[PDB]
DNA sequence: TGGAATCCTTCCCCC
DNA sequence: GGGGGAAGGATTCC
C-alpha cells in the first residue's frame, strides 16, 4: 500500500498566470463578487505574493484592498479553470487507473501496481510534478504515503511547489508529534471539542473510552481518528460521483418579499438545469442565506425525475415554507437537485 | 462567495 | 427493537 496525493499550487490564480503570463511576479487576488455595493465579495483564492500578506481565501474582497490596495483582481472564471482541470486529470490517468478526483484540484493516485518503494515512488512523482509542468504550465505539490490521510498531510507541508514522502517510521511519530487540528476532517468545531476532551495529538485519542469519544464527536469521526491512531486506517481509492449539483445567488438587498426573491430564485434553477445536462434529478432543495449568516433549508423528493416547470413550480412552495417558518430577511438564495436517475 | 460531500439527529411508518 | 426512509441541520473542505 503506496498512495500519491496531488495537489495544483494556488490553482485559480495560476490558471490565471498561466492565462496571462504578464501576471507572475504580482500579487493576485481571484475574487467573487457579489455585486450588492463596490467589492461587496470575497476572496476565492490569491498566489503566494499575496497570500503572505494575510490575503486568503475568504476573507471579504474589501479587507483585502486595505492590505494590497495594488495587488490584481480578478473576477472567478470558474469554468475556465474546470476545464485545464480535466485536462491535466487526464494526465494522471496515464499513470494509473485506481485515481480517485477528490476536488477541482486534488486527486489521489493507487501506485502500487506501478511502483516498488519510496524510492520509486518518489522518482514518480517527478515525473509527474514534471510532466504537468510541462504540458499545462502548473506547479502541483506531491505527498506520498501508506494511505491518503497521511498523503495528504505530506502534501500540506511540502506546499507550494513541493514533493514529500511519509514513511512508515514518520507516519509513528506523527500520530504522537502531529497536532490533531492538523488532520484533514478536524475543523474549528472538532478542535474545540477535542481540546476539552484532553485530545491534542492524534495519540490522546487511545486514552479516552470509545463511547464518551462518540458522545463527543460522532462515531464515525471517532472510528476515523482512532483507526487514524492505530496506523489502521486504510480506505481505498474511489471514482466518486457527483450526488448533488445547485446554485446560490446574493441578492442586492436583503429581503422577506415574495416576487422580490423570485426571480433570484429562478435564475438559480436555470444555472442549475443548464449545469444538470441530461441528468435527472428526483430531489429538490431550497437554501436560504438568512441576513445573521445562518442557513435554513426545506425539500422535497419525488417518485419521479424532475422537469423544468415542475422545478419552478416546486421550489416556490419550499420556499413559501421558508418565509413562514422563518422570521430572518434573507441574503442569499438557491437551490440544490440530488438523487439522479 | 459559492459549491458539494457526509455525517447526525429526529421523525415517521411498520413488521 | 429494529430496518428503511426522508428531512433538516451541522461540519468540513476546496
Ligand atoms: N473558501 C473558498 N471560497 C471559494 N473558492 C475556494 C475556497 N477555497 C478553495 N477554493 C477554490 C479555489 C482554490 O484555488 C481551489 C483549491 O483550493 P486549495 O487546494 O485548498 O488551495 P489553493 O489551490 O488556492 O492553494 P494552495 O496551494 O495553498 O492549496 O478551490
Ligand atoms: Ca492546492
Ligand atoms: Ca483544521
Amino acid at each position: 500500500m503506496i498512495v500519491l496525493f496531488v495537489d495544483f499550487d494556488y490553482f485559480y490564480a495560476q490558471v490565471e498566470e498561466v492565462l496571462n503570463p504578464s501576471l507572475k511576479g504580482k500579487p493576485v487576488v481571484v475574487c467573487v463578487f457579489s455585486g450588492r455595493f463596490e467589492d461587496s465579495g470575497a476572496v476565492a483564492t490569491a498566489n503566494y505574493e499575496a497570500r503572505k500578506f494575510g490575503v486568503k481565501a475568504g476573507i471579504p474582497i474589501v479587507e483585502a484592498k486595505k492590505i494590497l490596495p495594488n495587488a490584481v483582481y480578478l473576477p472567478m472564471r470558474k469554468e475556465v479553470y474546470q476545464q485545464v482541470s480535466s485536462r491535466i486529470m487526464n494526465l494522471l490517468r496515464e499513470y494509473s487507473e485506481k485515481i480517485e478526483i477528490a476536488s477541482i484540484d486534488e486527486a489521489y493516485l493507487d501506485i502500487s501496481d506501478k511502483v516498488r518503494d519510496y524510492r520509486e515512488a518518489y522518482n514518480l512523482g517527478l515525473e509527474i510534478k514534471n510532466k504537468i509542468l510541462e504540458k499545462e504550465k502548473i506547479t502541483v505539490t506531491v505527498g506520498i504515503s501508506k494511505n491518503k490521510v497521511f498523503a495528504k498531510i505530506a502534501a500540506d507541508m511540502a506546499k507550494p511547489n513541493g514533493i514529500k514522502v511519509i514513511d512508515d517510521e514518520e507516519v509513528k511519530r506523527l500520530i504522537r508529534e502531529l497536532d490533531i487540528a492538523d488532520v484533514p476532517g478536524i475543523g474549528n468545531i472538532t478542535a474545540e471539542k477535542l481540546k476539552k476532551l484532553g485530545i491534542n495529538k492524534l495519540v490522546d485519542t487511545l486514552s479516552i473510552e470509545f463511547d464518551k469519544l462518540k458522545g463527543m464527536i460522532g462515531e464515525a469521526k471517532a472510528k476515523y481518528l482512532i483507526s487514524l491512531a492505530r496506523d489502521e486506517y486504510n480506505e481505498p481509492i474511489r471514482t466518486r460521483v457527483r450526488k448533488s449539483i445547485g446554485r446560490i445567488v446574493t441578492m442586492k438587498r436583503n429581503s422577506r418579499n415574495l416576487e422580490e426573491i423570485k426571480p433570484y430564485l429562478f435564475r438559480a434553477i436555470e444555472e442549475s438545469y443548464y449545469k444538470l445536462d441530461k441528468r435527472i434529478p428526483k430531489a429538490i432543495h431550497v437554501v436560504a442565506v438568512t441576513e445573521d449568516l445562518d442557513i435554513v433549508s426545506r425539500g422535497r423528493t419525488f417518485p419521479h425525475g424532475i422537469s423544468k416547470e415542475t422545478a419552478y413550480s416546486e421550489s416556490v412552495k419550499l420556499l413559501q415554507k421558508i418565509l413562514e417558518e422563518d422570521e430572518r430577511k434573507i441574503r442569499r438564495i438557491g437551490v440544490r437537485f440530488s438523487k439522479f436517475i
